[PDB]
């Protein structure tokens, strides 16, 4: 096949893009993405901040912006995300406790509610993990609130919307042996065995020098699998755009039954919220990158 989502869509698997709302005018970004990519994920627009700017008072002009472009080009919908520390509004930050964790039960509901049906995985959780050795939380407000938080949003979307995957999403835990991996895998085997409903882990697979991609990402991969969760790279970025890498990433997902597709954080390298890092598979002039190249062989298979 001649573009991604097709060649994805050969095995099974779709391969998808971030979409910035505000970039819905520039043609030759809406063109290459509408060729390109058969899954969408909202870059800003479906968080926490602009689906609830203020308290009970839900927004969702420019989230449906996003999803009514992607179905209008043939795309599914990755919702992104419902709970999550950063990118919180004011009012939710200020909450604390049980006053909090109604708030973020209340958020759940609302967005769920509004795409009831139409899309096919929810970012639940974001983020939950800290960095490093320990394999602690993350401290944040929904943290702070008790460690049953990331329980008690999966239970509120399992009862909110039972036809989406539940995804738990998040960075540097793509290395097998690393400790935030290993919390993550232990959260999931946990889950598993006290009937929280999760179906999904997003692997953001933002690769560089201080994360680099191992090829025991496939491991990774297939042991997350083996949990009974299916898997997806959710938001794959890798500095410099190195082909090899862009194959290796591409090929492990093709080997793991359970990976449901790879979506890269943004179409142009400048359209990256890292761009410095020319990171991305399209150059600045929409022109193909060599790793463009290298991931359509990797899905035709050759
Ligand atoms: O525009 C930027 C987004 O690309 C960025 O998205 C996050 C990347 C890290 N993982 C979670 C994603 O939501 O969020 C910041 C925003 O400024």
């Amino acid at each position: 096949e001649s573009t991604l989502g097709a060649a994805a869509a050969q095995s099974g698997r779709y391969f998808g893009t971030a979409i910035a709302s505000g970039r819905l005018s520039d043609s030759t970004y809406t063109s290459i993405a509408g060729r390109e990519f058969n899954m969408v994920t909202a870059e800003n627009e479906m968080k926490i901040d602009a689906t609830e700017p203020q308290r009970g008072q839900f927004n969702f002009s420019s989230a449906d912006r996003v999803y009514n472009w992607a179905v209008q080009n043939g795309k599914q919908v990755r919702g992104h995300t419902l709970a999550w520390h950063s990118q919180q509004p004011g009012w939710m930050q200020s909450l604390s406790g049980s006053a909090l964790r109604q708030a973020m039960i209340d958020h759940i509901n609302g967005v769920m509610a509004h795409y009831k049906g139409k899309i096919v995985q929810w970012d639940v959780v974001n983020e939950a993990f800290a960095d490093g050795s320990s394999g602690a939380r993350r401290d944040s407000n929904l943290q702070r609130s008790g460690n049953d938080w990331i329980e008690v949003a999966f239970r509120t979307a399992r009862a909110a919307d039972p036809s989406a995957k539940l995804c738990y999403n998040d960075y540097n835990v793509e290395n097998w042996t690393w400790a935030k991996t290993q919390a993550m895998y232990n959260m999931v085997r946990d889950f598993k065995q006290r009937g929280v409903p999760i179906d999904c882990v997003g692997f953001q697979s933002h690769f560089n020098s201080g994360s680099p991609y191992n090829s025991n990402f496939r491991t990774t991969l297939q042991n997350f699998a083996a949990l009974g969760v299916d898997v997806a790279i959710t938001e794959l970025d890798i500095q410099g755009a190195p082909a090899s890498t862009y194959a290796n990433v591409t090929n492990d997902c093709l080997a793991v039954s359970r990976c449901l597709g790879i979506t890269v954080w943004g179409v142009r390298d400048s359209d990256s919220w890292r761009s410095e890092q020319t990171p991305l598979l399209f150059n600045n002039d929409g022109s193909k990158k060599a790793a463009y190249t290298a991931v359509l062989d990797a899905l035709n298979g050759g």
